[PDB]
């Protein structure tokens, strides 16, 4: 899985450990081994969220399966709740974009996961 | 809805207000609240066009409907209007890709939109 | 088509040409003609890949059709090959996500391509 944060939070306010922290929640949400899961955090963004520029993030999850309503209801609970504990981010400026990829569309040490 | 906005434009050339100004025509555009607006911008990108360093801009529209032929047509007329008069981006080196997502695949505040 | 590059990877290390070379490459990969194809790359970016922060690359490829199990093979052999060679960044160590975007759903030059 690959998880990405976009956040206008500046760079010395994401903490020490934040990505390692992100690989091994995800791992246990996702039920995949850490060494499959990539992270990517992008501070210092110039963004807005309903108009003003408090402290937000944009993100998006894209894993082969582990998709659905109710898993993505508990990955928002748990990524809003690490950034609102890390970055210091209201969870109601959070959006994450969830993809359920086909094993056919990921690209992967030369080939695909098909 | 989400709109991020990737340019080798310099971080200079983005006028003051064109956060403010994407969130109020995207709302008008769509027929959803400011509020639920998020808008990124992400100038001094190295990128290509055509094999070409001329200004150029590689966009994303998010949006739990509101996304079909007609209307992207006509958010391509705003969207690339606006580039070409805010940032001078030539309408015709500009890509946005359209993703009409189902709420239960976009999370916010601890949950999701399902 | 349009290929996108993030990487953690220095701007130094990231060779002059690439960019074209990326251009090129992808015209011939996917039978498309270079003036329509776009690249991006980001380099210094804060990630990991398997809780690990050696080289990694998450990507992304965008296209109207073209995108299948047997082209998206031969699209990361190529990619990969790239990426290796010239960013010494391991196979292994990179995601490209395949988007096979309706025409609908891609904007440019003040409207879509339906
Ligand atoms: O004949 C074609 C020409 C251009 C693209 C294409 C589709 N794209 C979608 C997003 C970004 C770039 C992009 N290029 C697809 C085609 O089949």
């Amino acid at each position: 899985p690959m998880f990405i944060v976009n956040t206008n939070v500046p760079r010395a306010s994401v903490p020490d450990g934040f990505l390692s922290e992100l690989t091994q929640q995800l791992a246990q949400a996702t039920g995949k081994p850490p060494q499959y899961i990539a992270v990517h955090v992008v501070p210092d963004q110039l963004m807005a969220f309903g108009g003003s520029s408090e402290p937000c993030a944009l993100c998006s999850l894209h894993s082969i399966g582990k998709i659905g309503g109710a898993q993505n209801r508990s990955y928002s609970k748990l990524l809003c709740g690490l950034l609102a504990e890390r970055l210091r981010i209201s969870p109601d400026r959070v959006y994450i974009n969830y993809y359920d990829m086909n094993a056919a569309n990921v690209g992967w040490n030369n080939s695909t996961f098909a």
